[PDB]
């Protein structure tokens, strides 16, 4: 087992003097590392679930050790239920041990191999390799934690009690999968992407070079239905996207989004893109599409809520400092139980509608004035590999990124409120940051010649560099807003899988017709002016509903903090 080389992180050395933030970047070097290796927990729900599961065994561990006062441990060690009870430190009085305990008990349950029965998926098989990968990273991990791990401590014991209680109560090992689904196609309705329809995968995940067999990927049709969720304290849903349900009449607004998914999204030189080389930026940075040594969004998300952490800390010293260690393991169990919450619910909302994605509903369509039967997105990018741009392999409505950055910015402002600015609940807020670079466009991560070779740095390998691009951004606000976006420009959302384009775009005299430049470019409003505000119907449900993922994630990020961060109620979990 050669260990995969992973590249530097632009962060400052400094930060994982901290041991939250250290166990964190565990986490996230393990999210990248399943993602080059074909381990468990891919793609995006499911990494942000590994991520909500390793943030509440950390706050739980050093909560009961360091009581808080403003807030509470998530489950309590008073209750009768079992499945809830948290355990009891009795004298166990260190809390950097009980955190390694819990971190290293959680991250090793999640990532391990299975023990006996073979428990293997058909199709979802995990090579030994994988695991093996995974398993040099948690080992790396132990020697590298700040003040060291003491397996025979009572705290660091106790840690893994906390883990072992939310391990058996949240882990869904099963959750991804797709046995018995079946695209049903028609208009507007998902099936495989024409551009990777099929792919060939091993027979046998421990013989890769030998005998493929085809597969049509679905990722986690059932998740969203089936799944516990974790702090949210409702269902939530969306409104019915344009040319569905309730909205089939929404025809001007759907051929207005034809037009502007092609002019934004397509290829880079296609004569119809209208796009501009900083929006082709504005794409890419938040990519992080389950590429080779990148990972998913929750990874990129909590790359930068982490320098929100440090930027905003309230002491110097990030090695020694209580009120630091207590800031960062409130805020990311907040942060990454919102993520997890919304790709619950972003997945629901996606396999409930089935909506197709831009790339078939352009070649699709069938009328020759709107259509175009070959067209090409610029797409997810396939960073690190030789591959060709992509589409993720489920369906539009609403986007991930969109929900997922939905709640994570609005779970940050909901959190900074009052210490780093005030602003009204919904309105812009001052939570700046600097220095902040994608791994999508970092001048290392590049489109190779040659497929990637996990023997070696990916700088030793021929490819296309991604240019490095440093950017400021002046808020949270600015953050969750380009995030969706983001998805448009790619080619690979409509625009009102982001938000309703009443919300982001400029109106013109033509009912939901937006404004454009000379070019034919898409103008988009101000950040310091956008308003998640724009309600419609559902078929299925009486009243209003928010559209597109932006509105859907600050709903889920408001009702789990406005909640003071508790369990969702048994007796409203899924059961059918
Ligand atoms: O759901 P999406 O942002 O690819």
């Amino acid at each position: 087992v050669t260990p995969i080389p992973l590249p530097k992180i632009d962060e400052p050395e400094e930060y994982n003097t901290n041991y939250i933030l250290f166990w964190n970047h565990v986490g996230l070097e393990l999210n990248r590392v399943t993602h080059t290796v074909g381990g468990p927990l891919t793609g995006p729900p499911l990494s942000a679930r590994a991520l909500g599961m390793l943030h509440l065994a950390i706050h739980d561990a050093y909560f009961s050790i360091c009581p808080p006062t403003d807030f509470t441990t998530f489950l309590s060690p008073d209750t009768e239920n079992a499945a809830y009870r948290l355990p009891s430190p009795n004298g166990a009085n260190d809390a950097r041990q009980a955190v390694a305990g819990a971190a290293l008990k959680m991250l090793s349950s999640l990532y391990m191999k299975p023990v006996e029965q073979p428990n293997p998926n058909p199709g979802a098989n995990i090579s030994d390799n994988a695991y093996a990968q995974l398993g040099l990273v948690l080992d790396r991990s132990v020697l590298e934690a700040p003040g060291g791990v003491d397996r025979e401590s009572a705290s660091f014991m106790f840690g893994e009690d906390v883990a072992d209680v939310f391990f058996a109560l949240l882990n869904d090992p099963r959750g991804a999968s797709q046995e018995g689904y079946h695209p049903t196609p028609g208009r507007y309705k998902f099936d495989d992407e024409p551009t990777h329809p099929v792919v060939l995968i091993p027979v046998d995940p421990n013989n890769p070079n030998g005998p493929k067999m085809p597969f049509r990927q679905y990722h986690a049709p059932f998740y969203g239905k089936t799944t516990k969720r974790f702090a949210t304290q409702s269902e939530h849903f969306l409104a019915d996207p344009p040319g569905l349900r309730s909205n089939a009449d929404e025809t001007a607004e759907y051929d207005d989004a034809v037009r502007v998914a092609i002019a934004m999204g397509g290829a880079q030189a296609l004569n119809s893109t209208k796009r501009s080389p900083w929006q082709t930026a504005q794409g890419l940075y938040w990519a992080y599409d389950g590429s080779n040594l990148i990972g998913t969004p929750p990874r990129f998300y909590n790359q930068i809520v982490r320098r929100i952490a440090v930027t905003y800390k309230k002491e110097e010293d990030l090695a020694n400092s209580e009120v630091n260690n207590a800031d960062f393991a409130r805020l990311f169990a907040l942060v990454d139980v919102a993520c997890t919450d919304a790709g619950i619910f972003s997945w629901k909302e996606k396999w409930e509608f089935e909506f197709w994605r831009p790339l078939s509903g352009v070649r699709d369509d069938g009328r020759p004035d709107h259509g175009d039967p070959f067209w090409l997105t610029l797409g997810a990018p396939a960073t690190n590999t030789n591959d060709i741009p992509f589409k993720p392999p489920f369906p539009a409505y609403p986007s991930g990124h969109a929900t997922f950055g939905g709640a994570v910015f609005q779970m940050v402002r909901r959190y900074y409120n009052g210490r780093v600015g005030t602003w009204k609940d919904d309105e812009p807020d001052n939570i700046a940051i600097d220095m902040m670079i994608s791994e999508e466009l970092n001048g290392v991560n590049r489109d190779l010649r040659q497929p990637y070779d996990p023997t070696a740095p990916i700088e030793d390998q021929p490819g296309i560099v991604r240019t490095r691009i440093v950017r400021h951004f002046d808020s949270a606000w600015e953050l969750m807003f380009e995030n969706a976006i983001s998805r448009i420009f790619l080619g690979v959302h409509w625009r009102f899988d982001a938000a309703a384009a009443r919300d982001i775009l400029i109106p013109t005299t033509t009912k939901d017709v937006y404004a454009v430049d000379n070019n034919g470019a898409t103008v988009f409003q101000n950040v310091e002016d956008i308003r998640y505000t724009t309600r419609g119907t559902r078929e299925d449900r009486e009243g209003l509903f928010p559209i597109g993922g932006v509105p859907l994630g600050i709903e889920i990020a408001d009702e789990i903090f406005n909640n003071g961060l508790k369990p969702t109620p048994p007796e409203i979990q899924p059961m059918p």
